[PDB]
């Protein structure tokens, strides 16, 4: 994919464990910045389904908007997902 394209991620729930975590980035000291990844959990989806690394930014989650205030609360939203989880991430601009 190109640097900017907003590719969507649609996979299936494995062992009721998405294998992905989030952190507080759009609620540190900005009106509306963005969220980041805490750590990749290659033990379910991030491993098999792949297409989930560290650094990318999560725009939304199963319809739930993260931009605004979703550091720990989002962790529950991702867990409370059916069999088909729809994630919308964006190719970060600094893979470090």
């Amino acid at each position: 994919p190109k640097p900017g394209d907003i590719f969507e991620v649609e996979l299936a729930k494995n062992d009721n464990s998405l294998g992905i975590s989030v952190t507080g980035g759009v609620n540190t000291s900005v009106r509306h910045g963005g969220i980041y990844v805490k750590a990749v959990i290659p033990q379910g989806a991030a491993e098999s389904d792949g297409r989930i690394h560290k650094g990318d930014r999560v725009l939304a989650v199963n319809g739930v908007s993260l931009e605004g205030a979703t550091h720990k609360q989002a962790v529950e939203t991702l867990r409370n997902t059916g069999q088909v989880v729809h994630l919308l991430l964006e190719k970060g601009q600094s893979p470090t």
